[PDB]
C-alpha cells in the first residue's frame, strides 16, 4: 500500500549520504521524509554485530562487550563487537573476523539473524546478528590476542550473563559511558524471560 | 584520552543534519570521521523512546506488543517496538506511555526506564530511552485498544507471545517483505538464550 516514489541525493560525504524520499502514504497523498544512508553497502547488510557467549568452565558465562570512542556520540560506548562486512565477505566469517580483531578471541558460530535494520526512522542501515560461543578453556583463547585495523582502539569488557543488565546500568552510573540500545535490549530480556 | 576537537556541518535539513567530525585519537594524532545527528534534539536526555510493553492477561501467556509500520528509509515495512521522539519538556516515562497509546491504543503502566542508550554509535549521536510498561490487559481500558496515529502515521499492531517470541518473528519474517529492528530481534534471541 505504501511505497517509495523517488530519492533525491541532499549530501554524500565519503562513508555516509542524506537523501530526501518521496514516498505514498496509504491515503494516496505524497510525503517527504529525510534519510540518511551509508555509501559503502554493496551484501545482505551493511554491518554484522556480534553476541560472543563466553563459555568458561566453572565460571560464569560471560558476554564479550567492546569499549570504543564514537566520534558522532563525542564518547565511549559500549557495544557487541562489530564491524562492515567486505565486499564478498558472508556474515558468518565477517562476525569471527571482526570478533577476532576486536576482541582476539576465536569463536564458532551458533546462529546468524536475517538482515534486521538499526534505526529505520532515520536510515537503512541493516545489521546480521551472529550469536557465537568462545570456549574460553581451549588454548587459542588463553591470551587472547587483539588485532585492530588502521584507527581502531577498542577495549575489551567481559560481563556475567546471568548479571549482564546491573553490570552495564554499574558501568553507566560510574564510568560516564554510553550502552548500546541492542546490547541493553539482550539484558532486558535475560532479566524478563520466564 | 579521545575527545572531539570540532564538529562542521556539512549539510543540515529540517530534521536530520551531517558533520565532519574532528577528534583526538589515543595516540595524539588528529582524525576525521562523518556524523549523523537529527535537528530536533534540545534539553531532552535522548532523542526518544522504544516501549518494550508487556501485555498481561489472566490465563494467558504474557504477549509483547509490537509495532509494523512503513517507514521511508528503509523502503519498506518494519516490524519494531513502539517508539517516538520526546517532545520538548516531556519526561521519557511520559513519551513511552504516550507513543504505546497513540501506536496500540493501550494503556500502560511504567515498570522501569533505562539510561540513554545510543541507537547507532558509528552513524549517529542518536540515542533513546528504552521504557519497560506492563499492560494490564484484564483492565476495560485495554479490552478492545484503538491506535490514535497522527496525521500521515499508519500502524500495525501485532501482539507475539513472549514465550516464542524469538519463532514468531522468524514465521513473519518467512511470510513476507519486512524487516524485524534490531532491538527487538536482539530481546528475542535473549529470550531464547535465558
Ligand atoms: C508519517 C507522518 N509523519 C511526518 C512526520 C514528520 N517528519 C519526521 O519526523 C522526520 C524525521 C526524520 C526524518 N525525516 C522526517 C512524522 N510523522
Ligand atoms: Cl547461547
Ligand atoms: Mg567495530
Ligand atoms: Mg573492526
Ligand atoms: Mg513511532
Ligand atoms: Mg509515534
Amino acid at each position: 500500500k505504501q511505497y517509495i516514489i523517488s530519492e533525491e541525493l541532499i549530501s554524500e560525504g565519503k562513508w555516509v549520504k542524506l537523501e530526501k524520499t518521496t514516498y505514498m502514504d496509504p491515503t494516496g497523498k505524497t510525503r517527504t521524509w529525510e534519510s540518511v544512508k551509508r555509501t559503502t553497502r554493496k551484501q545482505t547488510a551493511d554491518g554484522v554485530a556480534v553476541i560472543p557467549v563466553l563459555q568458561r568452565t566453572l565460571h560464569y558465562e560471560c558476554i564479550v562487550l567492546v569499549k570504543q570512542f564514537r566520534p558522532p556520540m563525542g564518547g565511549y560506548c559500549i557495544e557487541f563487537p562489530a564491524g562492515l562486512i567486505d565486499d564478498g565477505e558472508t556474515p558468518e566469517a565477517a562476525a569471527l573476523r571482526e570478533l577476532e580483531e576486536e576482541t582476539g578471541y576465536k569463536g564458532d558460530i551458533a546462529e546468524c539473524s536475517p538482515a534486521v535494520c538499526m534505526d529505520p526512522g532515520l536510515s537503512n542501515c541493516t545489521i546480521h546478528i551472529v550469536t557465537v560461543t568462545i570456549n574460553g578453556d581451549d588454548a587459542e583463547n588463553a591470551r587472547p590476542k587483539p588485532k585492530p585495523g588502521d584507527g581502531e582502539f577498542v577495549e575489551v569488557i567481559s560481563l556475567p550473563k546471568n548479571d549482564l543488565l546491573q553490570r552495564l546500568d554499574a558501568l553507566v552510573a560510574e564510568e560516564h559511558l554510553t550502552v548500546d540500545a541492542r546490547v541493553y535490549s539482550y539484558a532486558l530480556a535475560l532479566k524478563h524471560a520466564n
